[PDB]
C-alpha cells in the first residue's frame, strides 16, 4: 500500500515528498524494481542528475527486460543528455520508440539534438520521421521548418511554417517564421516577400503590446527598413516611432529618426 502513496504522490508530482517515502521503502528491502525508475524520474525534475542516474541504472539492473517500458528508456537518455553521455542517450531515444513504435517524438528528440548542434541534414533526417499523412503536432512543424531555414532551405521552411498556421490558425510564431523564411528569399528586399508576414505578426501581436516586444520591434524594423527602401518618409517614420513606443531608447530606430 505504501508503495501505492509514493506511486500517488508521484502520478502527482511531489518529487521530493515521493522520494522520502522510495527511500524508506529500499531501506527496508522492498522487493521491487518499480520504485527505482519513479525515483530517478522524481530526481531528474529535481535537476538531481547524477542521484537520478544512479536510480535509472538500478532499476534497469533489477527490470525483467519483457517489462520495461519505452518511456524507461526515454528517461534513461534524458539523463544520460544531462549527464553529457550524448551517444548513450541518442541510443536510449531510439531504443524507446524500438520498443513503443508510436512514440514518433523520440526521432524529434533526436533531430533536435543534432540541430543544436549544427548537423542540420541529420537534424532534418530524423525530424522527419516524425511525419505521416496524419500527423497534427505543429511543433513537429515547427521544429522540422526551423532545421530546414537554418539549412538554408527556405523554400521547404515556408511550406512547413504553413502548415504550422494550418493547424494553428493566426499563432503569430507561424507568421514570424514565415517572414523570416521569406525574408531569406529576398535579401536585398527587392520584392519585399516578407512584408505580409510582418504586417500580419503586428496584426496579430500589437495587442499584447509588451509581451510582444521582440516580435514587434522586428516586423516594426522591416518594415521601416522597406519603407525606407522604397522612399515612403511617412510610414518609415512610423514604424520607427513604434518601435520607441515599445522601446524608447532603441537606437536603431532613434538614428532612423534624425
Amino acid at each position: 500500500v505504501e508503495f501505492r502513496y509514493a506511486d500517488f504522490l508521484f502520478k502527482n508530482n511531489n518529487y521530493a515528498e515521493a522520494i522520502e517515502v522510495f527511500n524508506k521503502l529500499e531501506a527496508k528491502k522492498y522487493n521491487s524494481p518499480y520504485i527505482y525508475n519513479r525515483r530517478a524520474v522524481c530526481y531528474y525534475e529535481l535537476a538531481k542528475y547524477d542521484l537520478a542516474q544512479k536510480d535509472i541504472e538500478t532499476y534497469f539492473s533489477k527490470v525483467n527486460a519483457t517489462k520495461a517500458k519505452s518511456a524507461d528508456f526515454e528517461y534513461y537518455g534524458k539523463i544520460l543528455m544531462k549527464k553529457g553521455q550524448d551517444s548513450l542517450a541518442i541510443q536510449q531515444y531510439q531504443a524507446a520508440v524500438d520498443r513503443d513504435t508510436t512514440r514518433l517524438d523520440m526521432y524529434g528528440q533526436i533531430g533536435s539534438y543534432f540541430y543544436n548542434k549544427g548537423n542540420f541534414p541529420l537534424a532534418i533526417q530524423y525530424m522527419e520521421k516524425q511525419i505521416r499523412p496524419t500527423t497534427t503536432d505543429p511543433k513537429v512543424f515547427y521544429e522540422l521548418g526551423q532545421a530546414y531555414y537554418y539549412n538554408k532551405e527556405y523554400v521547404k521552411a515556408d511550406s512547413s511554417f504553413v502548415k504550422v498556421l494550418e493547424l494553428k490558425p493566426n499563432i503569430y510564431i507561424g507568421y514570424l517564421w514565415r517572414a523570416r523564411a521569406n525574408a531569406a528569399q529576398d535579401p536585398d528586399t527587392k520584392q519585399g516577400l516578407a512584408k505580409p508576414y510582418y504586417e500580419k505578426l503586428i496584426e496579430v501581436c500589437a495587442p499584447g503590446g509588451a509581451k510582444y516586444k521582440d516580435e514587434l520591434i522586428e516586423a516594426n524594423e522591416y518594415i521601416a527598413y522597406y519603407y525606407t527602401i522604397n522612399r515612403d518618409k511617412v510610414k518609415a517614420d512610423a514604424a520607427w516611432k513604434n518601435i520607441l513606443a515599445l522601446d524608447p531608447t532603441n537606437k536603431k530606430a532613434i538614428d532612423g529618426l534624425k
